[PDB]
């Protein structure tokens, strides 16, 4: 009943040289490149990632590069909402530093009711080794963007 939710990169903190936002996009563990990284590690950082669609959000994978990496995010955590402006967090959490995509189910019922979102916000928090950067390698989320469920759980 998941299925893949495409996104687009809608805003972000900041970004260091060539290592842009949009590299989050794309799954090439061969290639140091293949990343976003934040300009500097002082906070706040983050990316805003906008659904073309509004869905109930259920899991967000990350990729990695294909070695261990001292940018990886040791500490990060992920908020959503409708508006782009108002949030409630969806997961606390740290990814491994190894070369395994993880999977994370995220929060997306509050008293067994399910709710949707427009907008992804990860805000990476702490990187595994001495840097001056966080970085992410890939994302994809997934969830359900089936109208005839996502509707009844919209506001009226």
């Amino acid at each position: 009943e998941c299925r893949l939710l495409p996104y687009a990169l809608h805003k972000w903190s900041s970004f260091s040289s060539t290592y842009l936002p949009e590299n989050i996009l794309v799954d090439k563990p061969n290639d140091q490149s293949s990343r976003w990284s934040s300009e500097s590690n002082y906070p706040p950082q983050y990316l805003i990632l906008k659904l073309e669609r509004p869905a109930i959000v259920q899991n967000i994978t990350f990729g990695k590069y294909e070695k261990t990496h001292v940018c990886n995010l040791k500490k990060f955590k992920v908020f959503g909402g409708m508006n782009e402006e108002n949030m409630t967090e969806l997961l606390s959490s740290g990814l491994k530093n190894d070369y395994n995509k993880e999977t994370f189910t995220l929060k997306h019922k509050i008293d067994e009711q399910m709710f949707p979102c427009r907008f992804i916000k990860i805000v990476p928090l702490l990187s595994w080794g001495p840097s001056f950067n966080f970085s992410i390698w890939y994302v994809e989320l997934s969830g359900i963007d089936d109208p005839d469920i996502v509707q009844p759980c919209l506001n009226w």
